[PDB]
C-alpha cells in the first residue's frame, strides 16, 4: 500500500475515495481558482465542469465550501484563500475549517502555502496547526507547497520546490501538491526528498496537448503519486476527453500517443 | 426556486422573509451608511425612513445593531464597520456577531469586503469564518463585495466586480451585493460568473429618476436577483414613491415609464 | 422617558441610578484622567474629590477599576486605557472587562474611541464587541466618541463630532460622550444625528465660570441629555459649589446668573 | 399591545409571527402527539395536516424537530418528550434544544411540564433553565402546564390548573398552554392568576362540533389569549373548515353558530 | 455599615446597601415567591399592585421569581429555588434560576431555599454551597432561607433545629439567613447568636390579629434579628400599605407595637 | 428520491454509501450482538463474517467502535450498549460518541431505544440529543426503536411498533430499524406512520430460509426501505449465499422461490 | 505482532513497555487491592512489593495514583474504585482520569467493570467513554471484566466470562483482564470470543504453588496473552521467586515442573 505508514483509520478510509485502488495513484482536478482569479474560462459553469471531470474519470474535485454548497467523485475542500486583486496576491489565509469540511461529507481538505511570501511563517503555523486538526478528525490533508515570493525568480527551481514539498511533509501533510521542476531528474529529487506522496500541478494552459500530457508522463516517471491539474483540464475544448487522457497516463501508464486518442 | 440548492432549513425559512415569493426577487434598502459617513441626508430620522420604505414595499431594511435597538419588513443586521474619518477608510472590521443578530430576530446578516484594500485578506478570513457561523445558525448571509483599493481606478471594472462577486460566493455568502458595471453585457458576466444570486447597489444619488431606474432595469435584465439601494431611495424627495417605483421594476417587471408614474 | 426604546430590564434599572428621575438628565463627573495624564490637579486625593462632587449633587462618578478598589451616587467603570507618555497617545486599549465592572457593583461602563487615530478600526471592533457584552449583562454602556488623529485639525468640527457620535450609537452604545461643537446650532445637529442621548465633555479648565457654565447651558439648549465634565469641576477652587452650579443648569434648567450664585466666592 | 411588558426585541419580533396583529390572539395547532401516542388519526400524513391547518387560517403549528426536518405559517418546536408506552407515561424529558430550534428558523419553542408527576421537580428546573436560554436567544417560550400525577383525580381542577399556569409564568414562560377548567368563572381565575397570556388546549376529540367550539368560545370569554388545539382540529372530518371555525371565533369573536358555518 | 463590616466583597457591599436601611442597619424584605409554591394565592394575584403597595409602605426590597420580574424604587431579590405543594415531594427544592440571570436583570440579591431534613436535602446543601461561590464571584449578596422540614420533624420551629439550619446557611456561604421565629425571645436569641450571618425572620401564615403578628416581629428584633422577610402577613392584609408601614416602624425605628398599629387603617 | 427532504449535504453524501443507488433500498448487516450477548455463533470470527457478508452484496455493516478498531462496504458505528447479564438487560446507555464514529470514517451511527423499558425516557433524551449532534456533523442516524419492557407482552404489536418507529422519526432519526409486525397490513401501518424510511430487523434465526426470506419479502411489500438483519445472515451455513438471497429480494425485488436459489 | 491491528502510534509505543518483545506476552502485577480491601498482606510495604516484583522480572505494576505519588517496570494507573466496606461492594466509580495517568508518565490505564452488578450500565458507559479518551491520548487501556452480581452464582462461568471479555473489546479496551474459567477448553472460548488479547487474574492465594502455576500454565495454553496476578504473587513467602516462576511459565513456555525450581 501507498499509505502503509499512515496509522489513522479515518484517513485510510477517506484516502481510498480519492486514490485508484489498483494503480494507487490519483487524478485530482482542483477548481478553487475562482477565489484567486475570479470566474475564469472553464470555471464559469462549475456544475458542468465538475460533472465532466467526473465523467472523464477524475478521482476527486477540489473546491471551496461556497461552491460545494451549490454544485460521482471524491470531494476535497480547500481551506486557503487569497486573490490576485489583493495588495499582497501571494498572501493566503484560512477561510474554511476542517470541521466544516467534515460536516459537508468531504473526503479531504487542502491548504496552500506560498513558501517565500511575506509573513509566510504565519502559513507555516496554519499548516502545522491544521495538520493536527486533520490528524484528530481522520481527515486527509493535501498541502499545496510552492516557492513564491519577492526573492524567488524561478518558482520551479528544483531546490526550492524540493524544500517546499519537504516542508509540507514535515509539518504534517498527508499529500503534497507542487510544481513540476521541468525535468524528470530534478523532480525525482523532489519526490525522494519528500516523505509524503507528491502530486504535480498542471500550471497554466499549454499550447499543445502533447506538451501537457508529456509533462504529466514525465512527472509520473519521476515518481509522482498522481496529478492535480486544473486549468489544463477545465480550460480544454474537450474536458471529458483530456481528463480521460490524463487518467490513461496516470492509472494505466499509457503513452502520450495512446493518451491523445482520448482527446476528441 | 432561486435557492433550490440551499440545503439549509433555517436559511430557506429566513430567506423567504426577504424575497418576494411570486417574483423571487428582492428589494433591500441598506441604511448602514451612518457608520461610514455619519448622519447623512435621509438617515437622520431613521425611524421615519424605515417606515416609508417599508410602505413603498421594500422587502427588507439593512441596519447596524445599534439602530435596531431603537427604531412590516425583513431585517438584515450588518456585521462590518469602517468610517471615512479613519486613516484607512477602506478598512472593515467585524463589529457585530451573527449570534447577536439572531437573538435580535434578524432574518439575515451582511458583511462588507473591500477586495483590493490594505490587508483585505483579513476580511477574506472574516467572510469565510462568518460564512460557517451563518451556515450553522441557518442565518442567510449577504456579502457586499467591492473592488476597492490603492491600485483600483475603476471600481466598476467588469473583471474586478465579477471576481469580487465570485469571491463572495466561493467563500460562502448566500447572496452577493455589488456595483453595477455600467452595461447589461458586462454585468451579465458578473451574474453568470457568480454561483450565488447577485443584487445591485444603488450608488450615489443620481441626477434624474430615469437615470437611476434605468440602471436598476438594466441590472435586472442582466440577471440580478434584486436590488439593494440606499442613497437613491432614502435621499429622494418622495421616499415611498421612489421605493414603489423600484418595486414595480423589480417585482412586477414594469418598464421605466410605467414605474416613474409611481413617483410624485 | 429617555430610554423608552431600551428593551433591556437590566439597563433600565441601572440607568435609573445615574439619571435624575425628574430631569431625565445626568451629571457625570469622569475622573479617569489619572491613566491618561497621571495624578493631575484635583485627582491627587481622589477620595476627597468623589465625596466633594457627590455632595455637590453629581449623579455618578466614572473611574478605573484600580481607583474604585481603594477610596448615594452612581458608579461607572471605564474600560479604556492609553497615556500621553505612549509613543501613540491616541491609542486606546481595553484594560477592564464588563464582567469585572459588574462584580464590583458598577451601574455602567464606559469606553473611549478616538475616531481617526491609528488603527482606530480596532477600537470600532472593541466598541461593537463590548456593546454586545453590555447588552447581555444589562450593563449600560457610555461611549466617549472623539474625532482625533493625524488628519484632524479641529477635533470640535461639527461634521466629525456628529459622525463620531453616530458611530457610537450605531455600534451599540446606550449613551454618547462627546465634545461640544462650539455653538448651539451645530451641536443640535450632533444631537439630532445621534439616536442615543448625548452628553457633553467639559474640556480643559476654562478661565471663567461664566464661560464654562455658559457652554453647558448652550449644550443643554442644543438637546444634550446631560453632561460629563471632569477637569472643569475637580480642578475648580470650590468643587462642591461648581458641581452644584452645574446641577442647576442641567436639572433645574436655571440660567447662568442664577447658577453662578452656587459658587463659593 | 399584549406584549408591552416584554422587554426583548427578539421575542417581540418572533411573537408577531404567531399572533394575529389585529385580534392579538393566536390559533396554534400542536401536532407533537406522535411522540406521546404514536401515529394517531390525523397525524399520519402530517404534511397534509399542516397544509390544511395553515390553509384554515391557523397562526402556527407546533412540531418536534424530526417532523420539521421532513414535511405558510409560524413554527413552534417542541422540546419535551415522553410516551404512553413508558413505564412512567407522565415523565417528560428535554429532547430538543432551543439552539436547534433557532437554527431551524422556528419562531418559538414549547415545553411540557406535568406538575404533580414523579420527579416533576426535574421539569421545574428544565423549565426555569430553558426559560433563561430562551431569554438569551430572544426565543418566545410556550409552557404547557398541566396538573397530572398519582394524587390528582381531576386534572381540570380550577385550583390546580391556576397553580400550574402560575408556575409557568413565574419560571419564565412567555405563554402558557393549559386545560380549560370547565366553566368561564373558574377559568377566568386561571387567566387572572397567571401573569402570562394563557392559551387553552383542545382536549380529546368531542362528539359534537358545538361542544368543542362552545368550549373555545367560553375560554375566550374567560380571557384566554387564544387556543392551542390539536386533536379536535386534525382529527376532524373537515380540517380546513373546523380550523376555520376556530379562527372566526378567536379572531373575530363570532359566535358558535356563525363559526359552525365554516364546517363542511 | 457595621452589619457587614466583615464582608470583604465590594460588589456585595454596594448591593446590600440597596436592601438595608442605612440608619437602622436593618431590613424589611417582602418575599412574594409564593406563586411557585402555592399558586396564585390571596394578595399575589395582582402582583404589580402588591409590589407597588409594599413599596408605597416603605419595604426595602421585594423577592420574586424571574418570571414575575419580567412582567412589568425598592431593592430586587431574585429567588433561585423552586418546588410546589402539588409535587409528589412538596418539600423538594431545585434551582430554577441562575445567579447570572439575576445579575443581568439588575437584581440586588438572590435567594435560595433549603429544607433541611427533607428527602435528598443534601442535594440542596450542595446547591447552596455551590451557588454561594457563584455569588461570591459576582458580588451578589445571597439570602439563604433555611428551614427544618422533613419526615422526621414534628416541630419546624424547634429552637435547636432552627439554630442548626441557620448555622448551616452561614457555614455554606450565605450572606443573610431567613428562618422561622422559634416562638420566644430567648430561644430565638440562640438562633441569632449561633449564626455568624445576620438573621431575618419569616412571617409565617396570616395571623388572626395584627397584634400577634407585630408582637412576633417586635420579639424577633429583640432577640437580635437583622430585620424581617414577611410575605403572607403583609400582602394578605386588608391594608397592605399600612401593615407594611407598621412593620417598618418596629424594625427600622424600634417603635413599639402600640405605636406601630397606628399605621394600620380601618 | 428517498432522502429528497433531507436538507443536509453531509447526510446525503454518507447515506449514498449505505443505500443502493438504483433501488434506493439498503441491506445492512448489524453485528453489534457481541455487546448484548457475548461472542455468539457467527460473530466469533468477525473479520470473516464482515467479508463473507460484504461478498454477498450487503451495503453496510454495523459495529461497535472496538470491533472496527480491529477487523468493501459502508460502516455504521453503534452508540448504544447494554447486556443480557445486566440486572436490567433492557437498559441501554451511550457507549460511543458521534465524533468518535466520524473520526473513524464511519458513514453513519446507530442508537438503540427500548421504548417501554425502565427509565426509557433517559434514552428518549439521548436519541433527541444525539440526533442534534448528527445533524450538525452531517452524520446519518439510524434509530433502532423497539417496544420492550415489563408491561409489553407482544414486542411485535402493530400499535407499539408503529409508535416506537414514529418516536424515532419525531426525535430526529434519519432511518428507523424495527421489528416486522407479522403481517403485511399492520407493518404497512408502521411504515405509513413513520416519516422516516423504515428498515426491518431479522429477529432470531428461523427454522427454514423460506420463512426468513418470505418475511423480508413481505416487509418490502409493506413499504420497508430495506433490511437490517444480523443473526439470520451471519448464523447461516452459507453467509455469502444467504446475503446474496436477501439482496435479490430487496435490490432486485425478486421472489422467495427465486431468491432461495442463491443459497449454496 | 499482537497489536498488528492497533493503528495508534501512542498505544504501540506504550504497549511495548508492558509486553516482552521476544514473547509478546505480559506479566502484570496489579496492586490496587488497597482500595478494595484495605492494607492486606503483601501490600502494606508497597514500596517493597513493587521492587520485589520488579526484581522477579515483572513487566508492569498496576497502582492507584495515590500510591504512585509515593512509589525498572511499566506503570499502569487504575481508574476504578469501590470497597468491600461499601453498602454496594460491587459498585465501581471512576476515581482517576486518563489525563492524570498521562501526566504521571504511566504507560497504561485500567478500568474495572463488574458486569451484572447494580447499575452496571453506568460502568458500560464509563468504559466506552474512557476508551475514547484513551484512543485520543494514545494510552493503552486494560479492562478488567468480571461477571459479578446478585444473579451470578458462578463468577467463573465460561459463558459469562466470555461475554464479559467480549464486552470489554467491543467497547474499546486494548487488553482484557478476566478470571480463568477452570479448564483450558472453556477458557480458550473466552480467548477466541474476545478480539482483544486476554490476560488472566490470579484469584485468591492458592494453598499450593503447583495449584497456582498450573492454572497460569493452562491459561497460557488456552491462548492467554499473559497474566495479571496480584495476591498469588505479593502474598507469597518468596515474592521475587514466585514472580520469576510466573515469568518462566508465561514468558518462556516453561513447565510447572521447571518453574517451581524458581521458588526458593
Amino acid at each position: 500500500e501507498l499509505f502503509k505508514d499512515i496509522k489513522n483509520l479515518g484517513k485510510l478510509v477517506r484516502l481510498e475515495r480519492i486514490f485508484n485502488r489498483e494503480s494507487e495513484k490519483t487524478v485530482i482536478v482542483p477548481m478553487d481558482h475562482g477565489v484567486s482569479n475570479g470566474p475564469i474560462k472553464g470555471l464559469i459553469d462549475i456544475r458542468k465542469t465538475v460533472n465532466d471531470v467526473a465523467e472523464g474519470g477524475a478521482n476527486a474535485v477540489l473546491l471551496h465550501k461556497g461552491i460545494v454548497r451549490h454544485g460521482d467523485v471524491g470531494l476535497i475542500i480547500h481551506l486557503s484563500g487569497g486573490t490576485a486583486i489583493s495588495p499582497n496576491p501571494l498572501k493566503k489565509v484560512i477561510v474554511t475549517t476542517v470541521e466544516e469540511a467534515i460536516r459537508m461529507g468531504a473526503d479531504a481538505v487542502s491548504i496552500h502555502v506560498n513558501v517565500g511570501s511575506d509573513e509566510d511563517w504565519e502559513a507555516y503555523r496554519d499548516l502545522g496547526m491544521i495538520a493536527e486538526t486533520c490528524e484528530y478528525w481522520g481527515m486527509p490533508l493535501i498541502a499545496m507547497m510552492y516557492p513564491r515570493g519577492k526573492h524567488i525568480q524561478n518558482e520551479r527551481d528544483p531546490e526550492l520546490v524540493a524544500h517546499a514539498a519537504r516542508l509540507g511533509a514535515e509539518l504534517g501533510a498527508d499529500i503534497v501538491k507542487t510544481s513540476y521542476t521541468g525535468d524528470i531528474d530534478s523532480f525525482r529529487d523532489v519526490v525522494k526528498g519528500c516523505p509524503a506522496p507528491v502530486v504535480v500541478a498542471g500550471g497554466p494552459k499549454t499550447n499543445t496537448d502533447e506538451e501537457f500530457l508529456q509533462m504529466i508522463k514525465d512527472a509520473m516517471e519521476a515518481g509522482a503519486a498522481g496529478v492535480a491539474v486544473g486549468r489544463n483540464i477545465f480550460q480544454h475544448d474537450d474536458v471529458v476527453g483530456i481528463t480521460r487522457a490524463v487518467c490513461k497516463i496516470v492509472h494505466e501508464n499509457a503513452d502520450v500517443e495512446e493518451a491523445l486518442k482520448e482527446i476528441r
